[PDB]
């Protein structure tokens, strides 16, 4: 059994489970209605996203679901991250109750949105989308967290086009992760490390910064997929030759010396959260909405 705590416990009977969002191996996500979730107002209803075990599931399964359960109070709240709203855990299977984003992920978005060959992306809005991003890491950043897997898929988008950073409390053992494994569009996640945590295992705010930058590149060619057809083993050789992206079409030079700074092979060398917000404000600013 687990130990209450008054602080985010919500009764059963408030929340209203509907369809599902997605399984995986490890537990599955539903969307779900929860009544009275803040206590000035007990008669309105809140679309919400829960989290739960899954059927045949593991002491572990459930112990890294507490875990994560754990990290998200101990974080804080941010406009710019999937915050945590409560949880059910006495007398029946845990449930944890996060904020709902309706437009799915960040890929996903931005695939929908591209040219044809329903609604369409303005230069601002894409340098305004980085711009969410950045403020979320940047808060994260500040509470000493780490996410180890920054990307466009873990970055959701709520209904009034809010990016939020998600799986970032997640609990994933090094040196157990499986460089082979694929995503379910079909990439490979080892495209987003930085080479000092993909060879030495290190992991940092500077390897994070890394990861932005092929977001970045995301955004930009609005959800391609990094280098499309390499292989685990070529993309080994490439990163030891020093090898960079090119630079995306109906992008910036200055976005695109971005994307490079972030790629800096000296970790100390590359920008920080911090200056990244700055920049992005003031490019924000100045990019065209026509
Ligand atoms: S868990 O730890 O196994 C887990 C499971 C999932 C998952 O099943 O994802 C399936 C789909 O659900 C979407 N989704 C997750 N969270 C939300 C929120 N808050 N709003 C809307 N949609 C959501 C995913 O984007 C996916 O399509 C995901 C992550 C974990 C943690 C490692």
């Amino acid at each position: 059994e687990l130990p209450e705590d008054p602080r985010w416990e919500l009764p059963r009977d408030r929340l209203v489970l509907g369809k599902p969002l997605g399984e995986g191996a490890f537990g599955q996500v539903v969307l779900a209605e929860a009544i009275g979730l803040d206590k000035d107002k007990p008669n309105r209803v809140t679309k919400v996203a829960v989290k739960m075990l899954k059927s045949d599931a593991t002491e572990k399964d459930l112990s890294d679901l507490i875990s994560e359960m754990e990290m998200m109070k101990m974080i804080g709240k941010h406009k710019n991250i999937i915050n945590l709203l409560g949880a059910c855990t006495q007398d029946g299977p845990l449930y944890v109750i996060v904020e709902y984003a309706s437009k799915g992920n960040l890929r996903e978005y931005l695939q929908a949105r591209r040219p044809p060959g329903e609604e369409q992306l303005s230069s601002k809005d894409l340098v305004s989308c980085a711009y969410q991003v950045a403020r979320g890491m940047e808060y994260l950043a500040s509470k000493k967290c780490i996410h180890r897997d920054l990307a466009a898929r873990n970055v959701l988008v709520t209904e009034d086009n809010v990016m939020k950073i998600a799986d970032f409390g997640l609990a994933r053992d090094i040196h157990h992760i499986d460089y082979y494994k694929k995503t379910t569009n079909g990439r490979l996640p080892v495209k987003w490390m930085a080479p000092e945590a993909l060879f030495d295992r290190i992991y940092t705010h500077q390897s994070d910064v890394w990861s932005f930058g092929v977001l970045l590149w995301e955004i930009f060619t609005l959800g391609g997929s990094p280098y499309p057809g390499v292989p685990v083993e070529e993309l080994f050789k490439l990163l030891k030759e020093g090898h960079r992206m090119d630079k995306p079409s109906n992008c910036t030079n200055e976005l695109y010396m971005m994307m490079r700074d972030c790629w800096h092979a000296v970790p100390s060398q590359r920008p920080t959260f911090k200056q990244l917000v700055e920049d992005l404000d003031r490019i924000v600013a100045l990019t065209s909405n026509q």
